[PDB]
């Protein structure tokens, strides 16, 4: 089974587009490495191919390519990501090797090459920006006002199932560029409704 490998595909930022519209294409200054870059400008999910923030891509290549199975943040020296999309496993990145270095598997959370770092706060009423990676597409940031509901892992914001599950890890940033969480930790509302949690710690 292969390493799963990183792919940059996206700036971690507001977009004021999405803002003004719903959704914007991501407007990255830096260099993305995935197919929105190129003279495409169209993402192929099954093709591959720091000093700056970002947001990646997560894939595996089997016989037939690469599949997406998540998405992540880069910020500070650590990557970001969700406990179900990689479960431990080493990540690749150019022939650099990075192992987990924290994690919380109750609040679906992993860190790579060190600790914690997404600062953001979200609260009542605020509106964020998704910055999807969703696998297929090119990156899109999506405004949204989440909702504070009562869950199953207690009284969160929330954000609802709007996007591919291969989106999962993805950041979710406020007005200043802080990363509030992360999309894609999936939780049960007191009535039952699937929604995914803005996935932070404390
Ligand atoms: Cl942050």
């Amino acid at each position: 089974e292969a390493d799963l490998e990183l792919e940059r595909a996206a700036d971690v930022r507001w977009e004021e587009q999405a803002e003004i519209s719903g959704s914007s294409p991501i407007l990255s200054i830096t260099i993305s490495e995935d197919g929105s870059m190129s003279i495409k400008n169209e993402e192929e999910e099954q093709t591959l191919g720091e000093l700056e923030d970002g947001a990646y891509r997560i894939k595996q290549k089997g016989i037939l390519g690469y599949s997406q199975i998540g998405a992540g943040v880069y910020k500070e020296g650590t990557f970001h990501t969700m406990w179900h999309v990689t479960r431990g496993a080493v990540l690749m990145h150019k022939g650099k090797r990075i192992e987990p270095s924290w994690a919380d598997v109750k609040k679906d959370l992993i860190s790579y090459g060190g600790g914690w770092k997404l600062e953001g706060e979200w609260k009542e009423g605020e509106e964020v920006q998704v910055l999807a990676l969703e696998p297929g597409k090119n990156p899109r940031a999506v405004q949204t006002k989440p909702g504070l509901f009562k869950t199953n892992t207690g009284t969160i914001g929330c954000v609802s199932l709007d996007f591919s599950p291969g989106t999962s890890g993805s950041p979710i940033v406020d007005k200043k560029g802080k990363v509030v969480g992360l999309y894609g930790n999936g939780v049960v509302t007191r009535s039952g409704a699937y929604v995914s949690a803005i996935a932070n710690t404390e």
